[PDB]
């Protein structure tokens, strides 16, 4: 429903989260966890750090 702002570059370390680029816009889909959120990168789908995105 919301966008988040990639803060930083981040590279994923686990199948279950992805790589997002500084600058990228994703879409957010899930934020119940305080420092895991999933988000959607282009057309993948995955969790990034909480910390390393602002929601816009
Ligand atoms: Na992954
Ligand atoms: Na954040």
């Amino acid at each position: 429903k919301e966008l988040v702002l990639a803060l930083y570059d981040y590279q994923e370390k686990s199948p279950r989260e992805v790589t997002m680029k500084k600058g990228d816009i994703l879409t957010l889909l899930n934020s119940t966890n305080k420092d895991w959120w999933k988000v959607e990168v282009g057309d993948r789908q995955g969790f990034v750090p909480a910390a390393y995105v602002k929601k816009l």
